[PDB]
């Protein structure tokens, strides 16, 4: 129940064979460097690489389209060391559903814009900014509710899967464009 | 039984309700005026699928997952015809990508596709099968249409509400799919 933070976001994962829903804290830190590279903690190289490729394109896109403010620092990601850590690893098969969160955290750190902490999110993204479908949306929604999040963001593509429930604000999104105003503190 | 360039996708419309089986047909012909002709498939999905098919067709053959094509395998030098029995919603459209890609590869390499399954799922350039929405509604549609089996993204197995009368086959990659859907015999 805190105030916005830069580079910190809450994802939603389904763990173990039983597919148990749980919240996962994601923290991304970025620093200019002559020895560029990534340092991953509890996030596979594949998920990380893809998330970076996406954040690289989408960060430039939304800024150029004036949907996100110009960063104070250099928006290029190839000239820095990126630190990504997950409080716990996602399962191999559910891992891609953390991409939206990782991208938002990278974008948040890259543009030094505080990210709201009153929501959790699940979903992937494509180079166009479309929010992609994920699996286990109900288990993830329940986990968000358990930690007391006021809102949970999911792919519009998964609304059909949602088992009518209350106790939390379920917000479907179809594009990174719709997400921005929901997760960023532009004040 | 097997047909070249024909496959069955699964769509969900409106707020909810059982899905619809969507017959997808792809035809490819060499032409000095290459381009695409679309029917009930958006330009975005068609474009993405063609790019995916161009890359994955070459990848599968180069990785011995499909036989060496006897004909020209270039998509840039031909007219591609893709038609859906019905349009998908904008938000569910991506879930037809695997199917379209498979149908394109089928027509391009002239390898018939088995006609005893329905499929749902997207794909990335690496060949990973991506999650989709409304899997339960889609599996239902498949069953009611009479399909013996339905292929879905492994990422969605957790969403599957127990059901009977149909073989549910979760897959994580295009590689796993190929032997299950192509008629190589």
């Amino acid at each position: 129940h805190m105030e916005p933070k830069v580079g910190v976001i809450y994802g939603l994962a389904v763990l173990g064979a039983g597919g148990i829903g749980d919240v996962t804290k994601i923290i991304v830190q970025i620093l200019e460097s002559k020895n560029p590279g990534t340092h991953l903690l509890n996030i596979s190289g594949d998920i990380a690489k893809h998330s970076i490729t996406l954040a690289s394109a989408l960060s430039k896109k939304l800024v150029a389209e004036k949907k996100l403010p110009l960063p104070k620092k250099d928006i290029d990601l190839n000239n820095k060391e990126i630190y990504i850590q997950f409080s716990q690893s996602y399962s191999k098969i559910d891992g891609d559903s953390a991409t939206a969160a990782v991208c938002l955290a990278i974008i948040s750190a890259l543009l030094d814009i505080p990210l709201k902490q009153d929501f959790a999110i699940t979903g992937s993204l494509d180079l166009s900014g479309n929010v992609l479908a994920i699996g286990g949306v109900n288990e993830k929604i329940e986990a968000a509710k358990r930690y007391g999040f006021k809102r949970v963001i999911i792919p519009e593509a998964n609304m059909i899967d949602v088992i009518e429930t209350e106790g939390i604000e379920i917000i479907p999104v179809k594009t990174l464009d719709e997400i921005v105003p929901l997760v960023f503190d532009l004040d």
